């Protein structure tokens, strides 16, 4: 049903922003963290605290009105994690490496993720403990069985909130998303060196094979993110999540469709 | 089989593949039993549930000739698109796994892991090869038949379909270069105790199954088989002990109709 | 606005310079080192001392003014670039922990970050802190007014990179949402023991060139080249840590191009 | 080793498949494809390192069907080598951490195998050519290894004396001889070797990857008198018994090697 | 100035490394690594330092027609030597095998129609250098940055330590080199060997290095990591490099 792309004067647009990362923010210094980690609890005993959970970030972004058909189709996207040369922070906090040494750098488990469509990212939940009790505020899988810890075709949601599904939860389906697209990276272990790449001369083609973008429905398009970048260590100890927000730069333009 | 031109016509089909990693009880669904070890390769008896196993299923096509002379048609596996389901629950750091020291947060999944699909118009043909010859293989397993010295290096007596599902142990078996004219598979086997997980999603990517000819899979029966493994590393409790944790794989094929010579 | 490449004689140049690293230069026989790092400071107590932040390079390379008074603009199409020294890490003999009794010593390892840029005008940068509450020292340039959300995204803190030894790489990123007038390449890896890993060539050029065939314009007849090149951590003998800079090298081959005005 | 005549006439193809089974030093019968435990000497001057204990490059000589029924013609055929598909066999039985294998820690699985790992291929019209260097030119190799000959201190680092025909399976130790990047000129070859004691095996399987064995002027390996040579070392890196001793595991490498006929000059 | 391209030869050479040579039995070693405590007391030994290696590559005399180097083949030679963990190896734990070679490591080619330019640059200014070693002259606290004082032409082999010499990117027009240096204790080596791989040395332009004085310089530096003997010392291993130039005739006037 997708015919010409229309040229002409304002039939093309590129809109930015930047998605905050959702870490938990333990208190109202901690933005951009979670809450210190707690661990080896029994798969039977396991009810993590709301503000230890990184979240999804996510954003509709209003695009200029169209007549009721031409759609804005979303053509490429820059984007990169700010505040990288952050992490370059080792005099703060920081558990010392050994004795008259720095700080430890932040490291270890890590996910980078963002998607661009004309519509709200479409999840599948997958748990590592069916059993979770996850806390108020969080939106997780519904009623899980122990299929759930594998493949539960019922955890089907959008990501239609800010703040509230677990990245632990949910990845973005690939049975659905047929007007978005969505890229991600999951490194884990203990050591895992953040590598993070900055440039503004990097850009994501968001064509298909027959050179068709997203779709942007109600002259919508929604961003998605995650950037967890691996875990601070406090000098107890105690472990907490970091995260950076992430930019957005999208180029559109105006599509016929049937 | 002669394959004559594309018949101008096209289906998508999908499946979300369940892995079998043992599943040792009713609430440990993706994991296997805890790992243990023989002293010795003369006395290595592992039990069924600690043994991850190769995941297939069989999609079943509808017959396209109307008559039984002259070319047929068949199905033909073009491209797919597939993806390893779940990755994010190993930031799970909170359920059962060892802290990483005091005060810390748990042990992340991590150690070898093998990641592996295929898709074929008939089941994939596997080659036998052990650590350990000796091995004694529990009920319920299908692994190499009277092997020797040799079934730890190539013994070509050790040919299998993987015609069972949660059946073929992933240490028993490999893809068979050697055969499987009618599947494409692609695995990477990455070692060792510290090893971490790198895994990648995107909607975007879509492997290719044509040939150098550019002919895919063709479904001799009208059935589609995809294949998997995919062993994410090893999951370590409070104990100490570790159990190796797997994840489902999806699956995108496109298919089209083929003309071919009866 | 933007119009024809002048062709012709007299109308190409290249520029080179070296531009040292800032580390921090925590006396005269250290320089490319910072001050050893502190560490554990709480949030609420953290005074880094001036020496131990490495800080943003830059340097503006004045051009021949083309305009009397349509106008003549410098354009940047390429660059070369290489970071100056990398072998000097082989040196395991001067001031060296050893890795174990009999042993040789500890290499820099550790977090680094690797980054330049060219453009035609100062760098364009976004302020992100780890700790809003940090309080920076005299002589450094930081976040005005943060808050917990500068630890995050903060669109209050924008800054050109206009003072050479002032932007401390910790607290500044190039801003994705400007420079629209330059080219910014970085690399950020990080962890304690964490490999440098440097390839020197003279057979890399980068295109300097945007989609529609338009390098960085160099407005005032200058051209900006930034920084930053810290390798890892050195690691004395008694186990205090110190930042390791090297210096780089920039070619640039530039263009005469007609503007509007 | 199967050899299939896929198409006959002047555009015929063979495709030669083998499965060539590594020589790690098998040192009992049920130890195939490991090598003897690991010792070091103390030092150079009295390293004497036990023949089962080496592992030696793998190779076969296949024999192609005759081409040329008039040995007397102007032009003669000759079987070219045109691509390889090639693959390590069993790369999976390393997910056993079951059998003699030593606890990661208290109650934790098996270690796997890991550490130093050298994959390697070469199909050629001639036996490989090989140039010998040592760690340590002192080595006291044993009977049954052929080795460099009246090595010096230069054999640490380059000595022209140091070339060989891989000519014998299971005796050219791959610690002694590499490729010589100065002659096989009718042969390509291929290797990667990582060091570590904690360098993590990482081996990929596809039946889709081809490697193409034309050079610059659109030429394969020649198979002199109608013999295709393929040659491997897999040191897959070092298991680790429940004791603490390592040794060697290496996994048989499978070839496809797709051959055309070429016209030459008698 | 370069015309036209005129027919084509080919030459070879194996460059040993130069780690040092601490005594006859021990070359393509370093001497065992030591520290100074001190910046202010740093006197290393020539021996424990390895240095650049170069060779002046005699081309058939012409006649202005000069040889210009239009590709390279190299690799490092005997990379599987690493596989000898018996000879004077630390045990990695009881029982078993010995340390391999790992660690800090840099690999460097290049070849140039004159002497490869350098750039000084020292970690430590106040390093005092033994006798037989070339290292840059008058340094001051400027050396552990850019000093362009600091110019020198690699024009001796087993003279230039490779830690205080780079090539010289604001030089070599007439040379193309490549470099990766990969530094830490526990860095594994990794080394790639074929017969079917080049690097073509023309410019955008075409152009290649031409060959003053009907010569062709090529240099190295392969430095693979640092061996542990079972003492817990270590030492440099370096291996030789192999590099094979095709050459064609170039008109100059
Ligand atoms: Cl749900
Ligand atoms: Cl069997
Ligand atoms: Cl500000
Ligand atoms: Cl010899
Ligand atoms: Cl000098």
């Amino acid at each position: 049903e997708v015919l010409e792309v229309k040229t002409g004067v304002d039939a093309i647009t590129e809109v930015e922003c930047f998605l905050n990362p959702e870490m938990g923010d333990p208190d109202e210094n901690l933005r951009g963290f979670s809450l210190k980690l707690s661990a080896a609890n029994d798969f039977s005993s396991d009810s993590p605290e709301r503000k230890m959970l990184p979240c999804y970030s996510t954003a509709r972004i209003p695009l200029p009105n169209l007549n009721e058909l031409l759609m804005w189709e979303a053509v490429t996207v820059q984007t990169e994690v700010i505040g990288i040369t952050s992490m370059l922070n080792l005099h703060a906090g920081s558990q010392k490496v050994h004795e008259h040494g720095g700080g430890k750098p932040i490291q270890g488990s890590n996910f980078h993720f963002f998607a661009v469509g004309g519509e709200p990212l479409e999840m599948q939940g997958v748990l590592m403990n069916y059993r979770s009790k996850y806390p108020d505020g969080t939106i997780t899988p519904k009623n899980p069985t122990a299929q759930s810890q594998v493949m539960n075709t019922d955890h089907k949601a959008y990501l239609d909130k800010n703040n509230a599904y677990p990245v632990e939860c949910w990845v973005p389906d690939p049975s659905r998303n047929e007007n978005a697209r969505y890229f991600g990276t999951f490194t884990g272990g203990e050591n895992v060196p953040p590598v993070l790449h900055v440039t503004n001369t990097a850009t994501t083609v968001l064509l298909d094979e027959q050179g068709v973008g997203p779709l942007c429905k109600a002259d919508s398009l929604y961003v998605s993110a995650a950037d967890i970048c691996g875990l601070f260590t406090n000098s107890s100890g105690t472990q907490q999540w970091r995260g950076l927000a992430r930019y957005f730069k999208i180029r559109l333009r105006k599509r016929s469709v049937k």
